[PDB]
């Protein structure tokens, strides 16, 4: 019922009343959030002057309940359960060798507002050191954080690590205590563990004369977020049932007794992405599997006239003015084993592999790169390595079957995911692990943004080979998308 207000985009404003080493500030903000999209946009003044501790140390502290939960997890979202009566949010912030901040928010509407109301209190800080010295950089980094229920409380808790990056070229690390608890005493959801991914662009407004920060976030909810073992809760997977092997696979004459399990592929989010897979690997699935759409990222638009950069929809809704183009590249690459690969860089690779059971719907797809889905096509690399581990596993304990889900990585509204990691469990446990797959291509900046190779309000085009810590409005003062380089964890050169 609280997930009913998060429908469309939501008003919001953030107030902090603030208090370091004994000296008052205050900030106000205000914005929107999407949460269908896990996406807010927020702008920040401090009102009473100059801020007496940088922005970025602030971020944190300046609303999880815009979070895009997958639907199939969305039993796990607290922040909404908790709406319209709200939550309170409280943490201690450790600055290493430095001081604390300790706040407390109110997280709640007010008419269809979504208000964060802040007190913050700071002390112990160094007057020389990063914090009130201004020393850190104006910027910020992606990070995952681990979701925990406080059945105690009637809550959640979190505990996370934050690194500042420091001008000098270290960093200044913050480590966060969060609680959570509803304000009103109806019936919350409490959780299962899992994680949130969370991306922060920081920028300015050109025109805007007070101290102030514009903040772009993008928040996602996900059940894993890192290679270890499978991290896995089978409860959640699809069962096994038995039936026949021509009512399985919806054609052919072969009347076998099967068993098997339905793979659950996820909706496309709200860009046109594929999400995450999970299903249980049977032996009969992978004997029955012994016209492909695209996924999002495949092709570029551009509108006829402007030569412009256009989007899908601009495309579908008037195709006869916007240029639909393909972004896949063919090349020779040389391999790590010496070997040479003449072919396209982009596969419409599978989340699920068709040799494991799964099917070439555009749910099960991702714009890869051919080393994401075979390696070196040597069984020792990429998506291929963890499949014909299961499968060559099965085929040697044929009664035993593999809880697999492979979960795409997706970083702000980029079209192509930045990896996948793959989990899989054995139900005789000898496979246990969760892999990272990085969507890469020895030698080629890719365009994650929009798919393809990188060419020659946040801004269109700014300039960064494509790796550096600054980038550049003009070019000449001395690619990619401002909103990209920031959720890389780049700044605007000083």
């Amino acid at each position: 019922k609280g997930e009913e207000l998060f429908t469309g985009v939501v008003p919001i404003l953030v107030e902090l009343d603030g208090d370091v080493n004994g000296h008052k500030f205050s900030v106000s903000g205000e914005g929107e959030g999407d949460a269908t999209y896990g996406k807010l946009t927020l702008k920040f003044i401090c009102t009473t002057g100059k801020l007496p501790v940088p922005w970025p140390t602030l971020v944190t502290t300046f609303v999880q309940c815009f979070a895009r939960y997958p639907d199939h997890m969305k039993q796990h979202d607290f922040f909404k359960s908790a709406m319209p009566e709200g939550y309170v949010q409280e943490r201690t912030i450790f600055f290493k060798d430095d001081g604390n901040y300790k706040t407390r928010a109110e997280v709640k509407f007010e008419g269809d507002t979504l208000v964060n109301r802040i007190e913050l209190k700071g002390i112990d800080f160094k007057e020389d050191g990063n914090i009130l010295g201004h020393k850190l950089e104006y910027n910020y980094n992606s990070h995952n954080v681990y979701i925990m229920a406080d059945k105690q409380k009637n809550g959640i808790k979190v505990n996370f690590k934050i690194r500042h990056n420091i001008e000098d070229g270290s960093v200044q690390l913050a480590d966060h205590y969060q609680q959570n608890t509803p304000i009103g005493d109806g019936p919350v959801l409490l959780p299962d563990n899992h994680y949130l991914s969370t991306q922060s662009a920081l920028s300015k407004d050109p025109n805007e004369k007070r101290d102030h920060m514009v903040l772009l976030e993008f928040v996602t909810a996900a059940g894993i977020a890192a290679a270890g073992k499978a991290q896995l809760d089978i409860k959640n997977f699809p069962e096994l049932y038995r039936t026949t092997e021509r009512v399985y696979k919806k054609s052919g004459q072969s009347t076998k007794p099967v068993t098997v399990s339905n793979i659950h592929y996820s909706v496309l989010d709200g860009y046109g992405r594929s999400g995450e897979a999970y299903g249980i690997i049977t032996k009969d699935m992978i004997d029955m599997s012994a016209s492909k759409p695209e996924p999002s990222g495949w092709y570029s638009y551009f509108f006829k006239n402007t030569n412009q950069r256009a989007t899908e929809s601009d495309y579908k809704h008037s195709p006869k003015n916007v240029s639909k183009i393909s972004n896949n590249i063919k090349a020779s690459i040389l391999l790590s084993n010496g070997n040479v690969r003449n072919g396209y860089l982009f596969d419409r690779s599978g989340l699920i592999a068709d040799s494991l059971g799964g099917r070439p719907f555009r749910n099960n797809l991702i714009t890869g790169t051919r080393t994401q889905n075979v390696g070196n096509n040597d069984r020792k690399g990429g998506m291929q390595y963890i499949e014909n581990k299961v499968l060559d596993h099965i085929k040697r304990n044929p009664k035993v079957h593999v809880y697999y889900k492979a979960t795409p990585v997706y970083q702000g509204s980029e079209l192509l995911p930045r990896a996948v990691l793959v989990s899989a469990l054995s139900s005789d446990g000898f496979i246990d692990e969760t892999v990272r797959v990085f969507n890469n291509v020895a030698g080629f900046n890719i365009d994650y943004q929009n798919g393809g190779l990188l060419s020659s309000s946040l801004q269109d085009t700014v300039y960064v080979n494509g790796q550096s810590d600054v980038y550049w409005y003009n070019k000449d003062s001395m690619e990619m998308s401002e909103q990209v380089a920031l959720t890389r964890g780049k700044h605007h050169s000083t």
